[PDB]
DNA sequence: GCATATATATGTATATGTATGTGTGTATATATACACATATATATATATAT
DNA sequence: ATATATATATATATGTGTATATATACACACATACATATACATATATATGC
């Protein structure tokens, strides 16, 4: 049975039994993210970038508050599994604050231990830094197993120093000189899925660093010692060099091209909100208010918002804000009201919509692309036939009149087309369909579906008969076969083999019975006042010797034959049933195919 | 302040394994686009008319 | 105020000519190349080592 108790836990067992709901993502996941202005699928914990970034917005919010005077310089030094962030600002204040509890606790040791403590607790109207919660510094003292932050205000050096994942704690004053914050921290890896800070966090925190040099020029942030410049023309030309620009007081938007998705980038004073905001929507709501009557009138086309809007990258940066607030601790979607963020941003949205349209790099792709969409819809167009013949019928495909149906009708292959002119008399209506084909036969033997379906003639026999090249013969519109090859020695080893070569890709027609070779003469010859026919060469070559004086024919083809003899091997044919062997695949390969030494020993018996 | 050492990154040069030949004609068939004129035909454009 | 009578230049088409082209199998046993990659040497340099 499933047990009932209540548990009522203190701050530090809240936080490190229910880690996800403070630190979000707390295992090793894959996303799509901007790097370096690159759409690139990292793989990484949130968790720890985003207890990075919480040094890292106290750092730049004390460059705020003391209006970028003060912690003007961020180091940022993440190398062997630790974060040195130190910056010059005025110091976290040494003065007595007071718990709740009743013990009388210092200041960055009470800022820096116990969380739901910190200096943003007062107005939120006129509050434009990042930070709200009061417990981001502590969430990082609590997922550290060595945290040591070193405080001067000028006249005194306070150090705090936790370790085993804070249930150390202790705070210590010297008398020193310095003026600022050092925060040295060691992450601990037993609650988060990975062990050590790979060079992708790194990178996600270098780029987060460029992206405020560029929001902020004026802090000089560092890492690992080397010097960070932001501009933000280059970093908007990092996304796409074709990208439109257009900076404000507060607001900076990049447009650019967007052709495998849809992306982003967003940011709200020093906060890097990837999953949105009001803010996001109402920008792109007041673009398309001014675009879309402007490509309404420029190309007459009815493209909506979010297909105009998913072409596009937007890099828009959003600085000095008011009364931010966020629906989650990781800060990822700005939920302040819409008339907040309305009165704050002064975005210009018809100049960025005139300037688009007057490139045509961006919007004219959306164009071209849309009337591809639509004229790959106007070309799909189809309807019915009234008995269609043979489904898809040939031009020289005579048919007969019960193909298709429950029935043994036979398909007749021959390579003339004088060869068929005598056919439609002789044969029967209902049973017998004539086609002939165009010169010779491909080599089909071991390649491919697609450069087989590239012949015409070849998915043509695919197409009056039920043969599909992927899958078992079972309906098929003529259920017999009976071909007529050339009855001379190029007519039988080169069209014939690789006629019947191509008819093994489906091991069946064999086994069914239904090959029917029909036979040809090659030799017709008058002796006494009798013609005798000779299918090949070589039986005349035999039997040229016992018989007597003769008028000879060598029959170049069926053509060359006149239609009562037509009709004899028509209506009185010689159905030679091929048959598949065991080991057909082999034969085949010594003959249609590539190597050939195997016809060098295959001649030579 | 200076030895130094080795590490890895990029020339580089070769040696792999393939990939495309086309060879060079024989052999098999088929397709193409024009000029020469009357004879229908057809199909749809205009008039009108109440 | 549009239905229809009707007229007229469109579409083969006949045979004669006069000329093009094109997909394939054949096979060596190389020919030229297509990249190509790849492993390894060595350079410098810089940051450690002293
Ligand atoms: N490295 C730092 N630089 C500047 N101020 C800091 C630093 N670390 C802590 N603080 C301050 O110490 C107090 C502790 O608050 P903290 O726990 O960091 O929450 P926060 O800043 O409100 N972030 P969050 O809880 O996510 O909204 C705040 O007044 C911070 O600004």
């Amino acid at each position: 049975m499933i047990k009932n108790e209540i548990k009522i836990l203190s701050d530090i067992e809240h936080i490190k039994k229910r880690s996800g709901m403070y630190i979000g993502s707390s295992a090793n996941e894959m996303h799509e993210r901007f790097l370096f202005g690159k759409w690139e699928s990292v793989q990484y914990v949130p968790g720890l970038v985003k207890l990075i970034d919480e040094i890292i917005d106290n750092s730049v919010d004390e460059g705020i508050r003391t209006k970028f005077k003060f912690a003007n310089k961020i180091n940022v030094t993440i190398k062997n599994n630790q974060v040195t962030v130190e910056d010059n600002g005025r110091g976290i204040p040494q003065a007595m604050v007071k718990t709740p509890t009743g013990e009388e606790i210092p200041g960055p040791v009470a800022a820096w231990t116990i969380p739901k403590a910190g200096g943003n607790f007062g107005d939120d109207k006129e509050r434009v830094t990042g930070g709200m919660n009061g417990v981001g510094s502590s969430l990082t003292n609590i997922f550290s197993v060595m945290f040591v932050g070193e405080t001067g205000d000028g006249q005194n050096n306070i150090v705090v120093r936790c370790s085993n994942g804070m249930e150390n704690k202790s705070w210590e004053t010297i008398p020193g000189k310095w003026k600022g914050t050092r925060v040295t921290f060691i992450p601990d890896f037993m609650s988060f899925e990975t062990n050590e800070l790979s060079q992708v966090y790194l990178d996600i925190t270098l780029d987060r660093l460029q992206t405020l040099a560029v929001v902020y020029p004026d802090i000089q942030f560092t890492f690992n010692g080397k010097k960070v410049q932001g501009n933000f023309k280059k970093y908007a030309r990092q996304y796409d060099e074709h990208a439109i620009v257009q900076e404000q007081e507060n607001c900076s938007i990049a447009v650019g091209r967007s052709p495998d998705g849809f992306r982003q980038l967003t940011y709200v004073n020093n906060i890097h909100t990837k999953n949105g905001g009001h803010h996001i929507d109402c920008v792109m709501d007041d673009i398309c208010e001014d675009l879309i009557p402007q490509i309404k009138r420029k190309f007459k086309i009815d493209v909506t918002k979010a297909r105009v809007k998913e072409c596009l990258t937007i890099v828009m940066f959003v600085r000095d804000m008011k009364n931010m607030r966020f629906d989650s601790q990781t800060k990822e979607r700005l939920t302040s009201p819409f008339g907040e963020i309305r009165s704050h941003i002064q975005l210009d949205a018809k100049k960025i919509s005139r300037a688009i349209l007057n490139n045509e790099a961006i919007l004219m792709p959306i164009i071209e692309a849309a009337l591809a969409r639509k004229l790959a819809a106007e070309k799909a167009a189809e309807t019915k036939a009234a008995k269609k013949a043979s489904k898809a019928k040939v031009h020289k495909h005579i048919k007969a009149n019960l193909c298709g149906k429950d029935a043994d009708t036979t398909l007749f292959l021959t390579e003339g087309d004088s060869a068929i002119g005598y056919l439609i008399d002789v044969r029967d209506k209902e049973l017998h369909g004539g086609y002939p084909l165009r010169g010779k036969v491909l080599n089909s033997w071991g390649m491919s579906y697609a450069d087989m379906l590239k012949n015409k003639e070849l998915f043509d026999i695919c197409a009056i008969t039920g043969l599909v090249l992927g899958e078992k013969a079972e309906n098929l519109n003529y259920h017999n076969i009976a071909i007529m090859t050339d009855a001379d020695h190029d007519g039988l080893g080169s069209i014939y083999p690789s006629l019947l070569g191509f008819f093994s890709n489906w091991p069946e027609l064999f086994e069914q019975g239904r090959i029917r070779f029909v036979k040809t003469p090659v030799i017709i010859a008058h002796v006494g006042k009798k013609q005798e026919w000779f299918y090949t060469v070589a039986e005349y070559e035999s039997a040229k010797d016992a018989l007597p004086k003769h008028s000879i024919r060598y029959i170049k083809g069926l053509g060359s034959l006149e239609k009562s003899e037509y009709r004899e091997m028509i209506q009185n044919p010689v159905y030679d049933v091929v048959k598949l062997p065991e080991n057909w695949k082999e034969l085949f390969e010594m003959l249609m195919g590539d190597n050939a030494d195997l016809r060098k020993e295959w001649m030579s018996q």
